[PDB]
């Protein structure tokens, strides 16, 4: 009545070929890009261009990510859990949990200013974190559980992408026009990295896929290039443009208040 | 090269005594007092008395306790690491996830008017965020990486009571003065609740204590039965009194703005 554990990265395996080359390719590349922002942004911190959600993203980024190359499955990094026989990715799922709250509040921050956050800011903090709690669940767990909590939080999910949505919106409608475009790219990294989280969920082994550990890894890596550094820059770029704005027009942005959007879509 | 689990609920325990009949009574009476706070609270929401805030609290709370008297053992709601051979209470991490930020925003917002947000709120999250995060990975960790991570906790814990501090102070000196009094009560309710829970993890099977799971989890049910039910009560209780002093007063309430104050203590 013996019990053998077979948890990711126990056994030994013949790390060998093309793809576990390009997967520590890549986290080497997202640590040092990460890094680099960081340093970058310290030294825009004084110009009030790079706020501390961006520079806290890529710390705790770039931790995650040394991490991940020198202890990935080493708990506490890796949680093996007895009776289902899983291996969740505590390290991934605690970043998350650190940089999408930041993430969100930087986009309900996206100019700077005082008296622009609302309640509505906080409902998107909750959905979001009741998001990402569900999902962890799931990983934790097994069978029809698991895909209960999968559905609440791709239910939770969903009013946060709408409120997110709602946010772009009115970041395009209210900023200067030289920063539209910057915000329509935005948004895209936003739902494009965001987006793929889910379905390497539902194809790694987490969830009911197959997928290996390198390649579930090599698309969050990029997933995370994406939503994290990618977003941060364009955060910073458009923070740049407001400042020049404001430098041009006496340091005062345009002023809209109480107005109503979001007619049709 | 047999290896038994040993993780709390498997063997069979006699669950017989005078502890084990206290533990699940007051079990009970927590979900019942949350269950009748929400009936109660989503009656009194039409009079902007009780915010989403305390019915959102009152509600996950009612889940935790459910699943806690029905399946406190059964993963998810139990999650059992292997190598370390522990058992973490999942569930209960869940709930304080969900809740602790809601109690934050509801204490940032304890009059409900808008524009009172501010950049050191979504710190305040943050640093919530971060203690909770570390709290979980030392649960589910052991010997000097599980102490490091409590400190880490232990760090951000102090900045979250700070900067709750400092709320709890601008509070009482902007609020009418027949609030007061609540509002020192609702503070040591706060930190008499909130300080509960590190003492308790380093007493319990979590930590480096021998506490029992049900003396743990009888701390834990009067710590919730105070930060939550009755910090709820309190809140909903300073909105009253605000609203009836908008009534008696034109609807406004005394405005004060870009002062500032923390002197001292
Ligand atoms: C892979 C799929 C996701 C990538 C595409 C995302 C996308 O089109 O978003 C950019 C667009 C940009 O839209 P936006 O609202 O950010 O830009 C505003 C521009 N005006 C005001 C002129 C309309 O966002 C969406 O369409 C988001 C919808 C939700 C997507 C997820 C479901
Ligand atoms: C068990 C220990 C915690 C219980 C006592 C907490 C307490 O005294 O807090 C109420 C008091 C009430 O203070 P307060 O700042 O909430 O009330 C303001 C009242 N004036 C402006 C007149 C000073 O809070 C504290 O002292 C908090 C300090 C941090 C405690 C944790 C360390
Ligand atoms: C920096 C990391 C980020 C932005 C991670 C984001 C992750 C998600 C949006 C995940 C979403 C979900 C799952 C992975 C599984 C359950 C369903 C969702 C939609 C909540
Ligand atoms: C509703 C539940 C609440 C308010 C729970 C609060 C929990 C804490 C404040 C816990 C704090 C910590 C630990 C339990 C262990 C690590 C150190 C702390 C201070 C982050």
């Amino acid at each position: 009545s013996c019990y053998v554990a077979d948890f990711l990265g126990m056994h030994h395996e013949s790390h060998e070929g093309a793809l576990y080359s390009v997967y520590k390719s890549l986290e080497w590349g997202c640590f040092l890009i990460s890094i680099g922002l960081f340093v970058f942004y310290l030294q825009q911190y004084r110009k009030k261009t790079a706020g501390w959600e961006v520079i806290y993203i890529a710390f705790i980024e770039s931790f995650k990510y040394i991490f991940e190359i020198f202890w990935p499955h080493n708990n506490p990094a890796q949680l093996n859990i007895y009776g289902v026989n899983k291996s969740v990715p505590w390290v991934r799922y605690m970043e998350w949990m650190i940089t999408c709250p930041v993430i969100l509040m930087a986009l309900s921050n996206i100019s700077g200013e005082e008296g622009e956050y609302t309640h509505r800011s906080m409902q998107l903090l909750a959905t979001d974190q009741g998001a990402i709690l569900c999902a962890i669940t799931a990983a934790a767990s097994e069978g029809a559980i698991s895909a209960v909590f999968y559905a609440i939080g791709v239910c939770y999910g969903i009013c946060t992408f709408y409120f997110c949505l709602q946010i772009y919106i009115e970041a395009y409608f209210t900023l200067p026009e030289t920063c539209h475009s910057a915000v329509k790219w935005m948004a895209v990294i936003f739902y494009a990295g965001w987006l793929c989280y889910p379905c390497f969920f539902l194809a790694g082994s987490e969830g009911w896929g197959n997928l290996s550990y390198e390649g579930s890894a090599i698309g969050h890596c990029i997933a995370d290039l994406l939503s994290k550094n990618a977003w941060g820059v364009m955060h910073w770029w458009i923070r740049c443009q407001l400042e020049e704005y404001k430098h041009t027009h006496n340091g005062q942005l345009p002023h809209y208040s109480l107005e109503t959007r979001a007619k049709m879509r």
